[PDB]
């Protein structure tokens, strides 16, 4: 089971699932080998009914699609559609929050409100929305209307691109026509240009994809902005992660998916309903998090993370998981089947995200508290059905310090230098106590032993004094292996990194260092890391493609992560990817994405499947930037 | 060569290509067999990097995708993405025209203008735009702004859906939540819900697809509306089709693609440049049409159709084709390679539609006449390079009567009954001179001998007194085989259909009948057939799912046609498809699309690959509607 997952709680539940006969994601993967080489390399097209068309990676015919599409067109078209699909996910999430804020400040959804008035005012100021003399409700109404307006063409480009990056970066991107005109506009134009008998030039296609990845960036940043206004900007919190956060004696409720508009209410309402839970014989309601919506309520409220990504089924295998409350994105549809064996109530809540066999509760912001009570009563019913049964909850869990928004990080640094908070961080880069910054992002992937690339690369970078930040299931992996525990700084961090983490933590009254890895939130909260990097570039007066900053999608899976990986490159970052995207069937395309893009944006993809080699390549990339700034290394 | 194409001019050029060693679409198809059974049935998913996932149609594992996606989810998700891609094509075309009209009436593009003031006024009246007391420039500005506003969410639903269908049809669709909120909104929400770990319910997914097909409808209708305003509503025209419309002694220029904003200017400017052409030794400029943009300039100006769809390469094989001017959609990228052997100048003009190896001319409406002259000079240069060479133009061509817009058809009927023009058509339905109406739409497909299903089904329906109308390459197929020639009415049409076509034509001063098939325009002009059917339903006071009207995508290929086929079903039509979409790997989905959808919209798909059986099944469907109205049959 140790070739499946490096998580010990996960290995325990794999043994249970095996002997109970519950098929898992690793079983379904096994039943799928050997996988199709055509798809794996991207030499397959089904964009019309003359297809499917395949091209042999090597050898004789077929060498070309039926319409004449070459290998590089087919490969670039497929990649473009994954970027567009990822943008569509991050944009739908952000759109839903834009409507929720509009509804709230029009008096249409009283469960929702402007919780972070400071953030609302900086966002409105960043957008050129006038604040002085206006009600908060009116400023927020303007901000929501600007959010919705970035989805279509208008007099301006997408403001959640052009106002969040340094003007020098906006200029480099404009010169190549990469600035999105509208979020859903770019998504549609990609689907258009990649359909049969349209765009058939690899460079033209990939330039369209870079622009569409920036539409994804805009969706990510807008999602983070709106969630912070609605639900509070994260600040440092202490909690726990992994399966031992389940409690056999409580109604255990998992919030699972990506959009917190739902789960944040569940967190609030579940406290209300503790007495109703005690009456059925529970200690209370134990809300826990899965995937990125769990990270949302982890960053804001300190809700313990139960599990992530490829291993989500394992939470139900315990037999303790009474309800699993789903919005959308990255939910294995297998949970609906597996619940018939485990007793779990699987509840979908979102109109466009249903799973056959799951209970659906039609959630409306106008009725959020009504719906949350309805949902938590079903969980309480489910606990009663198992009241008495034996559960197997692995007694495994780690301590997690999280909540490192960009504002929290700046505030933390401001305790060493009140008037120039970025300077202490930069000073320690210059003198070498911080070699550079690495952002770990993205999913787990069944092809990679769970968390193996994340921890291996993280261990090597930290020993080399890299400041490591993390998001999404990359944060999930690092946290479940103790990387968000300050007590492991001594083991994990090099002396220079140790000193800076200790100096910052001691100055924030903790008598102890910051955690070895800074948890910056969910997948859309990759935009937080953009805000920090942009702030550092602006403070040093250079473009982002000169900073010693890199990214690692170490075990990535989802179309969202392809989009994220692609705008990481487009804003100027060397960007490591740990699972091959379907690109190797075309060397010209591979050459564009790993080398030639450097001359366009200054970022590039680093393809490397072996995590030790990946760490070396990421340190090289970081050290190359240091030398480019004239620093020692 | 007669198993490849039933077109004799096409068979001639296949012989030439064979002996000159030019590989063709049929050669590339041959080199691709046997095709992948997984893709062919829709049991293949590449929506994440854990994939590709395949499911065995029959037998043992794999039975399920790695994440747990079942066969019906995977199949429904793939179909949903093809509908979204088709909508994105039809919507991008319509969007480009909306901007062109905005630019024109703001004085920014003088080559463009309001050519059909009557149509502009009915459209504005249909939309609730006030006309009385307003300038045309201002009314048009309002119409363009409404067009652009149907792409995103607003206070109203998509008006190019809700104002073009009978209120009863809008009600049936609303009750199931099928009304699009915004065109690019639906495209994005489809890409969202079909991405990994989202919507996993076949019925929920397909309901999203029906709604997205209506976004495609809106794009089609908006494209037709704007093109008519900009370039004139078609009225009956006489011209010719097939390869013998090339002239060895002239500069032969093909307009190819779908968007006429470009080609309509070429038609105008090419007349200006005849003397420049004579100076190089040509008789003049011979502009001809390929695919749907050729149909556009065929409907409006009588430009001869040269060829269509699967056989477009064959135009270059003649050696006479000096330039091929491309916008986007359905252009085989092979033309860029084949031009190195034939001397043809292949010119792309659209920013998001480039082909490696082709000359690009950056077209701007602001500079249209400049660009057209630039492009036609390159054609004239190309004629000079071949001045003297032997060309092989098959001396094959048919007579084509076309230009049957819905307004032209109504005008034609108005000569038999001035105050109730639809009544003569309805009278002849009731008494049986017209059994019903069949709309042939969509592409050719290399899997089907070119035009074989179109002509076979057409022959059987016409003998049974079906009024047949046609669009896109279905019109292209029927016209190239003589079905737009009034001289074939006696051979082709049953006596009852013959009488009605003769009565209408004799009343329009032709001393002769209407053609055996009414050519209603390009693919977006399938919306014209909606307008006629809607007008007939409104005149009879029934919903569209009670009219003896059917559709045939007899040899369909493109994602656009999947979307078209799907909104044909969604507005209530029995809809025959002549090539299997990737749906047979899931019986539940197949059952929804061929039977169970009847209870939702009243339309349904008719899967039938044998054209004689298809004709029988379409007559059955038509006769079932007749009986439902109480008519004889
Ligand atoms: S678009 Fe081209 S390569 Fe793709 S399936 Fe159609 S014919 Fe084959
Ligand atoms: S979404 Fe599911 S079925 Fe599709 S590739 Fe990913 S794991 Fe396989
Ligand atoms: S042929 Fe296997 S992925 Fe297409
Ligand atoms: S395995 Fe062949 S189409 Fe996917």
């Amino acid at each position: 089971q140790n070739l499946k997952s490096t998580d010990r709680a996960v290995q325990q539940m794999l043994d249970k699932a095996k002997r109970e006969g519950i098929q898992t994601v690793w079983d379904r993967y096994e039943a799928m080998k050997p996988q199709c080489g055509f798809g794996e390399t991207g030499l397959c097209c089904r964009h019309c009914l003359q297809g499917p068309c395949r091209i042999n990676p090597f050898g004789d015919e077929p060498k070309v699609g039926i319409c004449g599409a070459t290998a590089e067109v087919i490969v670039a078209r497929g990649l473009d559609r994954s970027i567009a699909a990822g943008a569509a996910g991050h944009s739908g999430h952000a759109k839903h929050l834009a409507h929720t804020l509009k509804k709230a400040v029009q008096g249409k959804a009283a469960s929702y409100m402007i919780k972070d008035r400071t953030k609302l005012h900086s966002i409105a100021k960043r957008l050129g929305i006038p604040t002085e003399g206006q009600k908060d409700e009116d400023i927020a109404l303007e901000v929501a209307k600007a959010a919705l307006a970035d989805f279509h063409e208008k007099d301006t480009p997408v403001l959640w691109v052009t106002t969040v990056l340094p003007p020098s970066r906006v200029k480099v991107l404009s010169a190549h026509g990469l600035i999105p005109a509208g979020i859903d506009h770019e998504i549609a134009e990609i689907m258009h240009r990649t359909s049969m008998g349209c765009d058939a030039d690899a460079q033209n296609l990939l330039l369209g994809g870079l622009r569409c990845s920036l539409a994804d960036l805009a969706g990510c940043y807008m999602g983070t902005d709106l969630a912070d206004i609605l639900f509070g900007t994260p600040a440092p919190v202490v909690t726990e992660s992994n399966l031992g956060v389940l409690k056999a004696d409580a109604v255990n409720v998992a919030v699972h998916g990506h959009n917190p508009v739902l789960s944040d209410i569940i967190v609030s309402v579940s406290k209300e309903m503790e007495n109703e839970a005690r009456a059925a014989g529970a200690t209370g309601i134990n809300v826990v998090g899965i995937c990125c919506t769990g990270n949302e309520v982890l960053m804001r409220h300190g809700i313990p993370a139960c599990t992530h990504s490829v291993s989500q089924e394992m939470a139900m295998i315990t037999g303790a998981l009474d309800a699993m409350i789903l919005d959308y994105q990255c939910i294995q549809p297998s949970v609906a089947t597996i619940a018939e064996c485990t007793g779990t109530t699987v509840i979908t809540t979102m109109e466009m995200s249903k799973i056959t066999g799951a209970t659906h509760v039609n959630f409306a912001e106008e009725a959020a508290v009504e719906n949350a009570k309805q949902i938590l009563r079903l969980a309480i019913d489910t606990f009663k059905r198992r009241k008495g049964k034996p559960v197997e909850i692995p007694n495994i869990k780690t301590k997690v310090v999280a909540g490192f928004s960009t504002e929290a990080i700046i505030n933390a640094l401001s305790k060493l230098n009140a008037n120039d908070p970025l300077k202490p961080l930069i000073d320690n880069v210059v003198n070498g106590n911080i070699r550079g910054v690495c952002l770990f992002a993205g999913c787990n992937n069944v092809k990679v032993p769970q968390d193996q690339n994340f921890t291996t690369i993280a261990r090597k970078l930290l020993k080399q004094n890299v400041l490591v930040v993390a998001t999404g299931c990359g944060a999930g992996a690092l946290m479940r292996h103790g990387f968000m525990d300050p007590a492991n700084v001594d083991e994990l961090c090099g002396d220079g990194l140790k000193a800076v983490l200790t100096a910052i933590g001691e100055a924030n009254g903790l008598g102890g260092p910051l955690p070895p890895v800074l948890h910056m939130g969910s997948c859309v909260d990759n935009s937080r890391a953009v805000a920090l990097v942009a702030a550092l570039a602006n403070r040093l007066g250079v473009d982002l493609d000169r900073l010693p900053v890199v990214a690692s999608a170490a075990e990535w899976m989802h179309e969202k992560a392809v989009a994220i990986g692609t705008w990481a490159v487009t804003i100027g970052l060397p960007t490591h990817i740990g699972v091959l995207p379907p690109i190797t069937g075309s060397l010209p395309v591979t050459q564009i994405l790993t080398s030639s893009v450097k001359d366009i944006t200054g970022g590039y993809f680093i393809v490397e499947l072996d995590p030790e080699t990946a760490a070396d390549k990421l340190l090289a990339a970081i050290n190359e930037r240091r030398a480019g700034l004239g620093l020692p290394w």
